[PDB]
């Protein structure tokens, strides 16, 4: 997160750090049992962190189950990351309390303006390389999907869409990808990819969760 104010421990209860000997990507809590990412950040021998703050310190709200199963969307496209999204269900549940808590899925798209937050331990540079050991947050809006296109032309589908500044200066980054998009309390998006970080004219893009919850559904209720 690049530009960014640090959450405060266990404020942000849904969100997850996938982790494979390291942190490499982010992700979010929907059930006890059940995590949602990026399908890029796919990769065999996952670890899920929950209840983290630092990551590279003990604190005392950590749970570390490995997953069982991986499902990345029958139609992601890796060249175009249209359909940038991945299930990846725990070999045990998860204890639910204030601080590991899962997030709602949307039952109606959010609109251009809505104001969202964005979670993660990427990198806080635009230029160069720092990365925090402790969760970062960024308050940011969802673009029209007119500017998104004009920003990014050719390349932006139904799937997905823009949030942050047009100024730039407030983006997310890499390590952040898989990552929480909450908008009135219901996952709305995925960290997906962007043209560097914080770049002016270059917001982020984001997966379009409210596409997929009926493919989330089904595919929970039958593994
Ligand atoms: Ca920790």
């Amino acid at each position: 997160i690049v530009g960014g104010y640090t959450c405060g421990a266990n404020t942000v209860p849904y969100q997850v750090s996938l982790n494979s000997g390291y942190h490499f990507c982010g992700g979010s809590l929907i059930n006890s049992q059940w995590v949602v990412s990026a399908a890029h950040c796919y990769k065999s021998g996952i670890q899920v962190r929950l209840g983290e703050d630092n990551i590279n310190v003990v604190e005392g709200n950590e749970q570390f189950i490995s997953a069982s199963k991986s499902i990345v969307h029958p139609s992601y496209n890796s060249n175009t990351l249209n359909n940038d999204i991945m299930l990846i269900k725990l070999k045990s549940a998860a204890s639910l309390n204030s601080r590991v808590a899962s997030i709602s899925l949307p039952t109606s798209c959010a609109s251009a303006g809505t104001q969202c937050l964005i979670s993660g331990w990427g990198n806080t540079k635009s230029s160069g390389t720092s990365y925090p050991d402790v969760l970062k947050c960024l308050k940011a809006p969802i673009l029209s999907d007119s500017s998104c296109k004009s920003a990014y032309p050719g390349q932006i589908t139904s799937n997905m869409f823009c949030a942050g500044y047009l100024e730039g200066g407030k983006d997310s980054c890499q390590g952040d990808s898989g990552g929480p998009v909450v908008c009135s309390g219901k996952l709305q998006g995925i960290v997906s990819w962007g043209s560097g970080c914080a770049q002016k004219n270059k917001p982020g893009v984001y997966t379009k969760v409210c596409n997929y919850v009926s493919w989330i559904k089904q595919t929970i209720a039958s593994n």
